[PDB]
C-alpha cells in the first residue's frame, strides 16, 4: 500500500501464502473451520520467524568466524512490547504479508491486536535497554541482551471504581512464538552455604544449587541481515532437590520462584531477598556464559579486549565481585591482575538521582546469601579507600563519605559506590544528569578519578517510534527526503526546507487528524468513552510518580474548569486532557493520584455546562502498544518532573518524533531537545535546578503560595471540602496534607508559570498553521534522539568497537 | 531391512530427509555443526509427527459428520512410555525411517534411547490403559482418553549402597514435540464453597476456581490412517487469583499443584486432600467437555445412546456424582430421570481385591472440599439402601454391608459401593477376579443386581509388545503366516503347524539368543555389569510388593547358592536371576525388599565357588522402555503371587507373547493362559485359592514349616545372623520377623513345592529342542491375551458399539 512498508512481489506473496497454509496446519494442527483469529495470528507469527532463522544461524556464525569484541547488556528488564510488526518493518515484510494476508481473506491489522506485549519492565530503563538491542543490531555490533524470563511481566492495570486493581500479567498462557528453549546450556548457580579458607585460597562449600536455562529471543536490525540474540534465563531446580516424597517434589516452586515476577517497583529500592537472589541469577548465569564464550578462541590478559559488561543501573553490579570471585578462586589469577580485568571490562549506566532508588543492601543479607562475595566486596572496599586516604590525606570525612560499606543501625553496601570502583566508565543518562552526578552525588568519586565520568544522552528507536506506529508520518517523510534517514535520523534536518511548504504543511496536519481520528475511534470500541477528535489532545503517560507531578496536571485541569463554570459562554479551546500509567502496588500516593484523576473526570465530564469543551480520561494499561497507539495521536506532551528530577526521559523524546508539541520544565532530556529545536520551538516554564536550590535553602512554604494565589486556594478547597468526592468528603485529605506541608516536588512553586504557559499553548493551537509550523521545526530537529546515535557514543566511547551499516549475505 | 518394519521407496526416504533437514534448520534453529544428538531425536519426531497430523484432522472431522456414539476413558493414569518408535510402526514408516537416518550419517536406534518415557502411571492399571487406547483407535472406535498432564511421573529409581533412592522424573524437561496445547478449550474447575438452597434448588457458591488447560496427544490405530486423541488436563490458576502483590503472584502454585505429580502408590489408598483434588480435577474438566461435545449434536434422553464413561478403577468414581450435579442442579432435570441416565452412561472397572487399596474417603473431607457432591451421595445412598431392603426385608446387616456411608472412628464413604450403584457394568479383570469378586467382596451387590456383573479378562497390545520390542521375532513370524495376525492375533494359533519343523525352532531360538546378546551388551554398556549369555534368564519385573512375592524368589536364590556352595563340583543348570520394580517411597517392607535382593547379590556374584553359574542382578528403574529391552531377552517369566491376590496381570501375557515359559500360581491370568497353552506347557505350583482359604481357617503358622524344611531353617538362620549383611548383624530382622509372624501372603507356605517345580524348569532347559517346542506352544497360543480382543469384549458387552477393521482413506 505504502512505499516504506516495502515491496510484495508475486513470488513472495505466493510463498508467504504457502508457509501460512503449512503453519496452520501442521504447526497449529488446524482446518480453516475451526481456526480462530488467534490461530490466525500464530500461523503468521510462525511464518514470519521462519525469515529470521537463516539470518540469525548466519549473524551468530559470523560472529564465531570473525571473533569481534561482544558486548553484553546486562539488565534486569526487557521491555519490549509485541514482536511481530518490529520483525516485518525490520525484515521489509510488511506490505508482503499485509497483501499474503488480505488474499487469505484476514486483516492484518487485527491479527497483529492478538499478540501480548512481552512486559518485562516497568518503564524508562526498560524501554531503553529494549531501544538499545534494536540499535546495536541496526549497528552490527556483536552485541547480546542478558535477562530473566519473568513468568509474570508487570501487571495488568484494571481501573474499578476509580481505583487500580492489579491483575497477573500471564503473558506466556498461548505461548510465545519467537522464543527458543536452550536447556543444553544450563548452568548452575549457588546461593548460601559458607566460605572455606585452604592452603589454596578460599572455596565456597555447601551451597543450594539453582539451574539456570536458557531462552533466546531473535533481535533483527533494520534491513541489514543482522540478528542478535536476548538471552533470558529462566529458575529451574535440580532433579535431586530436596530428595516426604510429595512435598520434597511440590517444595521445587521455592527455586523456580526466583524467576516468577517482575518486582514492580520503578525508581524505588525495596530490600527484599528475593529480589537479590535474582540480581545474583541474572548475573551467575551470565558471567559463566560469557566466560565458557571467550575460551572457546587461560590468558585473561585479552579480555577486557574481547568483552565489554555494560550494566544497566546497579541491578547487576553483583557483576563485579561476582567476576572477581571467578578469576580469583577458580582461575587462580592473583588479585591486581583480577581487579585490572574487571575495571577494564565492566561499565556502569546511572538511571536516578532519587534518594529512595538507589540499592543499599543489608549486610546481613548479603552474609547469609552470598558470604563469599561479601568477603570480596570487603576487599575492594579497603583497597579502594587505601587509594583515597593516600589522594586526600588526613579527610576523614571523604572516606566516610565514599565507603561502599555504609555505617549505621543497620550496615548497608552501596551498590552505587561499588560500581564507580568497579567500571571503567560511569555515565549519566542526559548532560544536566551527568554534570549533577559530577556536582553533587558522586563529587567525591569525580575528584579522585575524573577520567571515568561521561554522558551519554538517552535515546528512542525511530523503527519502533516512527515507522511502527505512525508509517503515515514515516511516508510523507520520506516522500520529500528518501528512505536513508530511518537508520540515520539526522537527515530529518533536511524537512527544514518544507516550513514554508503549503503542500507539506497540510500533510503533516493530516496525518496527525488521522491518527487523532483512528485514536478516537479505538477508546469508543475498547473502553466505551466518547471524545472529541476536534479538541487539542493533551497528553501525559508515564508510570505515576510524585516526581513526574501528575497532580501539578491535575491542578490546571481543575483550574480549566473552575474557569468554564465561572465564565461559561466565554470562548476556550476545547481539550482532551489524557492521563495515563501504573502505580506500584504498595505505592500508596500514587494510587491516590490515580483515583484523583479518575474523580476529577467523574465530575468534569458530565457537567453540561462544559460540553464537549474538556474531557479527562484516565487511560487504562499503558504499556508499549498502548504507548504506539496514543503517541502519534497527541498535540501536546506532558513533560513536568521538577527540575533536577527526570535523569532523562524517552517519552518526551517518543511525541518529539510524532508531531506533539512540548510543555515541558528545563528537566533531563528536554533541555537538550529545547536546544536542538530552540526554545522559542518549546514550552518552556517554571524553575530552573538553580532555582530549586535556592527555595530549598531558604525553605520550601507552600502556604505562601496557597495565600497569594487565590484560584490555587479554591482549587485546595474544593479537594479538602468534599467537592470531587461528595459521598466521601475526606477521601483526598492525604493529598491536600501532602501539599501542603510535607512536598518534596514543590508542586505549588511552578503552578502560575504552568497556568500561564498553557495559556500560550491554547493561543497557538487556535492558529493552525503556524501550530503546524513549529510542529515541523520540532520534527525536523529530533535526529540527536535517535538511539543509534547513543549507541554509536558508547560504542566508540566507552566499548571500544567500531559502528558498521553495512549488510550482510542474505 | 526387514519386513514387517514396511517400504522405503525412494519417493519417501527422499521427503524424509528434506523434512528432517527443515526441522533441524527452522524448528530447532540449529546447523549440522552445532547439532547434539538430541536435536536429531527432535527433527525426527518432529518429521514423523507431521504424518499424523493430516490423520488426525481428518480423524476428527470424520466423528463430527458421522456423530458416532463416543467412549470416554477416563484414568488417573496412562503409563506410555516413548511415543516415536510406535508412531513409526503404526504408520509403515520405520524402515523408511531407518533409511533415510542412515542416508544422513545416523543411527535411529541412537536416536530413540534420547526420548524420556511418559511415566504417567505406577504399573499394570496406568500401562492397561495405554494398550486400550491403542486397541480402541486399531478397531476404529471413536474414543478418548482423558487424565492428568502430571509435570513429573513416576519417580527415577537409583539404587546407592543397595537401597532406592528417588530422584524427580522431570520428563518435560527438553520439551514434548507430541502434544499440542490448547489452551482455547480451557474450562473452570469448583472447590470448597457452601450449598445454598433457593426456590429453584440447590446452588454451589463462593467457590475457589482453578482452571483446566487441555494438551491433546494423538493416538495412531495399527496402519488404519485412524488417530485418536488423549486429552490431559494442566492445573493454571485465574488471572485474579488471591487478587501483597508480590506473595499473591507467588501463590499461584498452591492452584497449579493439582496437575504437579504422580502419586507413587500401586494398588495402596492413601487418603490425602491433594489426590481428592486430583480426582475431582480431572472427572469436572472431562465431564463439561464431553457435555460441550454433546450439545453439538437439551434432550439427555439420547445422551447414554452418544455417550460412554468408562471408570479405570474407582480413582475417577466422582464422575457419578458430578454427572448427577450438573445434570440436576444446572440442567433441572428431576432426579430419577437423571439417575436413569447416569446409570446408562457409566460402567466400571475393578483393578484389586486387597483391602488397603479400596478408597474410603473421610466425609470431613468431602465435607470441605466438595459439599454438594457429599450430599448428591447421601441421595445416592439412601435411594439405593430404599431398594435394598425392599430387595431383602428385614435384612438389617446387609443394609450396613451394603451402605455407600461406612460407619466408624471416621465416617467414610466406600467408591467402590458408588460405583456399583452408579454404573450399568462392573468387571473384573480376569475370569478368577470376576468370580471372586461375585463370591466374596461384591457378594450382596452380586445378589442385587446380577446383571451388572461381568469379565473383561485383561489384554496387551500386540503392536509396542511384539513388532516394536521384538522385530525379529514377529519376521519369523511373518515369514510362515504373512503379516495379518499383528492385528488379529488368534492367527498366532497356525504357528501349531511348525512345532515339529526343524527350520522354525532354529529360528525361534536364534532369536532368542540374538536378544539375549543384545540385553547382556545393554547391561554392561550402560551400568558396567557382567553376565553369562548362554545362562537361563530368569526374570520378574513388577512393582515391588509383598503380595507379588519377590521375596519367595528371594528364598529360592539363596537355596540354588547353599546347595552350590554344599556341593561345588555337581552340575547345575547357569542362572541369571533378574529382579526389578519400584517401591512406593513410604513402603518400608517394600523398601527393604529391594535392599536383601542387592545384599544377595554382594554375597553371591563375589563368590568364586560360584563362577558364573549363579548371578543375582537387581534391574534398577524398572519402566516401559526398560521392559521393552528385558522381556524380549527372557527364558522365565516369574509370576509367582499368592492365589487369589493378584487381579489379572498383565506382564506374564508380555512375556507369553515374547517366547519365556511361565512359571507361576493358579492366579489372575495365569490360569487363562495355562488353560490356552495345556497345563503341561506351563511350571505350576503352589496353593489354589481355596487351599489359602483352608490354610486361613485353620491359621497360617509359619514356624510349621521352618521347623519342618531344614533348606528353608538355614536361610532364615543365614538372614538373622548377618550372613547378607556383615556389617549389620540385624538388618533383616523385619524381615524375618514378618516372615516368622505376621506374613499375610504366606511364602513359606509354597516355598516347598515352588523349589521343587524350579528344578523341574532347570531339567527342560538341559534339552533345547524341547525348551523351544513348549515355547513355540506357549506364543501360538498367546492369541487371547491381545487387547484387540479385551476391547472388543468391551464395545460389544458394555458400550454397546461395533468395531471396524475398515481404513480410513489416507
Ligand atoms: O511504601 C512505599 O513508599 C514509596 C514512596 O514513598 C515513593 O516516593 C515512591 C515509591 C515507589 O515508587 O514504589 C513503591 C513500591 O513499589 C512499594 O511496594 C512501596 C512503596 C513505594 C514507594
Ligand atoms: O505406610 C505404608 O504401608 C504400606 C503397606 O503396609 C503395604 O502393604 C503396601 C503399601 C503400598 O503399596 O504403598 C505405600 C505408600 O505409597 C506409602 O506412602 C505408605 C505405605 C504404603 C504401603
Ligand atoms: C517510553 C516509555 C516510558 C518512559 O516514559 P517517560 O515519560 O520517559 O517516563 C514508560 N513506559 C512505556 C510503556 C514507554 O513506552
Ligand atoms: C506390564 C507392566 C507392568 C505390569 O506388570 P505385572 O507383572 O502385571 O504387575 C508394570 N510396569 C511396567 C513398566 C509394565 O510394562
Amino acid at each position: 500500500q505504502i512505499s516504506v512498508r516495502g515491496l510484495a512481489g508475486v513470488e513472495n506473496v505466493t510463498e508467504l501464502k504457502k508457509n501460512f497454509n503449512r503453519h496452520l496446519h501442521f504447526t497449529l494442527v488446524k482446518d480453516r473451520n475451526v481456526a480462530t483469529p488467534r490461530d490466525y495470528y500464530f500461523a503468521l507469527a510462525h511464518t514470519v520467524r521462519d525469515h529470521l532463522v537463516g539470518r540469525w544461524i548466519r549473524t551468530q556464525q559470523h560472529y564465531y568466524e570473525k571473533d569481534p569484541k561482544r558486548i553484553y547488556y546486562l539488565s534486569l528488564e526487557f521491555y519490549m512490547g509485541r514482536t511481530l510488526q518490529n520483525t516485518m518493518v525490520n525484515l521489509a515484510l510488511e506490505n508482503a504479508c499485509d497483501e499474503a494476508t488480505y488474499q487469505l481473506g484476514l486483516d492484518m491489522e487485527e491479527l497483529e491486536e492478538i499478540e501480548e506485549d512481552a512486559g518485562l519492565g516497568n518503564g524508562g530503563l526498560g524501554r531503553l535497554a529494549a531501544c538499545f538491542l534494536d540499535s546495536m543490531a541496526t549497528l552490527g555490533l556483536a552485541a547480546y541482551g542478558y535477562g530473566i524470563r519473568y513468568e509474570f511481566g508487570i501487571f495488568n492495570q484494571k481501573i474499578c471504581g476509580g481505583w487500580q486493581m492489579e491483575e497477573a500479567d500471564d503473558w506466556l498462557r498461548y505461548g510465545n512464538p519467537w522464543e527458543k528453549a536452550r536447556p543444553e546450556f544450563t548452568l548452575p548457580v549457588h546461593f548460601y552455604g559458607r566460605v572455606e579458607h585452604t592452603s589454596q585460597g578460599a572455596k565456597w562449600v555447601d551451597t543450594q544449587v539453582v539451574l539456570a536455562m536458557p531462552y533466546d529471543t531473535p533481535v533483527p536490525g533494520y534491513r541489514n541481515n543482522v540478528v542478535n540474540t536476548m538471552r533470558l534465563w529462566s529458575a529451574k531446580a535440580p532433579n535431586d532437590f530436596n530428595l516426604g516424597y510429595i512435598q520434597a517434589v511440590l517444595d521445587r516452586n521455592l527455586a523456580e520462584n526466583i524467576s516468577r515476577v517482575l518486582y514492580p517497583n520503578d525508581n524505588f529500592f525495596e530490600g527484599k531477598e528475593l529480589r537479590l537472589k535474582q540480581e545474583y541469577f541474572v548475573v551467575a548465569a551470565t558471567l559463566q556464559d560469557i566466560i565458557r564464550r571467550f575460551k572457546s578462541s587461560t590468558n585473561f590478559d585479552a579480555f577486557p579486549d574481547k568483552v565489554a559488561i555494560q550494566l544497566n543501573d546497579t541491578h547487576p553490579s553483583l557483576a563485579i565481585p561476582e567476576l572477581m570471585r571467578v578469576l580469583v578462586d577458580l582461575e587462580r589469577l592473583d588479585w591486581d591482575k583480577a581487579w585490572e580485568v574487571t575495571v577494564k571490562t565492566c561499565a556502569y549506566t546511572n538511571h536516578t538521582v532519587l534518594p529512595e532508588a538507589l540499592e543499599r543492601w543489608p549486610v546481613h543479607l548479603l552474609e547469609t546469601l552470598l558470604p563469599r562475595h561479601l568477603q570480596i566486596i570487603y576487599e575492594i572496599n579497603q583497597r579502594f579507600l587505601n587509594r583515597v586516604a593516600a589522594a586526600f590525606p588526613g579527610d576523614v570525612d571523604r572516606l566516610r563519605r565514599m565507603s561502599l560499606v555504609e555505617e549505621g543501625a543497620v550496615k548497608r553496601i552501596n551498590m552505587a559506590h561499588l560500581c564507580i570502583a568497579g567500571s571503567h566508565a560511569v555515565n549519566g543518562v542526559a548532560r544536566i544528569h551527568s554534570e549533577i552526578l559530577k556536582k553533587t552525588i558522586f563529587k567525591d568519586f569525580y575528584e579522585l578519578e575524573p577520567h571515568k565520568f561521561q554522558n551519554k544522552t538517552n535515546g528512542i528507536t525511530p523503527r519502533r517510534w516512527l515507522v511502527l506506529c505512525n508509517p503515515g508520518l514515516a511516508e510523507i517523510i520520506a516522500e520529500r527526503i528518501g528512505e536513508e534517514y530511518i537508520s540515520d535520523l539526522d537527515q530529518l534536518r533536511k524537512l527544514l526546507s518544507y516550513v514554508d511548504d503549503e503542500a507539506f504543511i497540510r500533510d503533516v496536519a493530516k496525518v496527525k487528524q488521522e491518527n487523532k481520528l483512528k485514536f478516537a475511534a479505538y477508546l469508543e470500541r475498547e473502553y466505551k468513552v466518547h471524545i472529541n477528535p476536534n479538541s487539542l489532545f493533551d497528553v501525559q503517560v508515564k508510570r505515576i510518580h510524585e516526581y513526574k507531578r501528575q497532580l501539578l496536571n491535575c491542578l490546571h485541569v481543575i483550574t480549566l474548569y473552575n474557569r468554564i463554570k465561572k465564565e461559561p459562554n466565554k470562548f476556550v479551546v476545547p481539550r482532551t486532557v489524557m492521563i495515563g500509567g501504573k502505580a506500584a502496588p504498595g505505592y500508596h500516593m500514587a494510587k491516590m493520584i490515580i483515583k484523583l484523576i479518575t474523580a476529577i473526570g467523574d465530575v468534569v465530564n458530565h457537567d453540561p455546562v462544559v460540553g464537549d469543551r474538556l474531557r479527562v480520561i484516565f487511560l487504562e494499561n499503558y504499556r508499549v502498544s498502548l504507548a504506539e497507539k496514543v503517541i502519534p495521536a497527541a498535540d501536546l506532551s506532558e513533560q513536568i518532573s521538577t527540575a533536577g528530577t527526570e535523569a532523562s526521559g524517552t517519552g518526551n523524546m517518543k511525541f518529539m518524533l510524532n508531531g506533539a508539541l512540548t510543555i515541558g520544565t528545563m528537566d533531563g532530556a528536554n533541555v537538550e531537545m529545547a536546544e536542538e529545536a530552540g526554545e522559542e520551538n518549546f514550552f518552556i516554564f517554571g524553575m530552573r535546578v538553580e532555582d530549586v536550590d535556592r527555595l530549598d535553602q531558604r525553605g520550601y512554604n507552600a502556604q505562601e503560595y496557597y495565600d497569594r494565589i487565590p484560584e490555587l486556594r479554591q482549587i485546595i478547597e474544593q479537594l479538602s471540602s468534599g467537592f470531587f468526592s461528595p459521598k466521601q468528603p475526606d477521601l483526598f485529605k492525604d493529598i491536600v496534607n501532602m501539599l501542603m506541608h510535607h512536598d518534596r516536588f514543590k508542586v505549588f512553586a511552578d503552578y502560575e508559570e504552568y497556568v500561564k504557559c498553557q495559556e500560550r499553548v491554547s493561543a497557538l493551537y487556535k492558529n493552525p498553521r503556524e501550530w503546524t509550523r513549529m510542529v515541523i521545526r520540532n520534527i525536523a530537529t529530533s535526529g540527536k534522539f535517535s538511539s543509534d546515535r547513543t549507541i554509536a557514543q558508547y560504542a566508540r566511547e566507552i566499548w571500544g568497537v567500531e559502528p558498521s551499516r553495512q549488510r550482510l549475505p542474505a
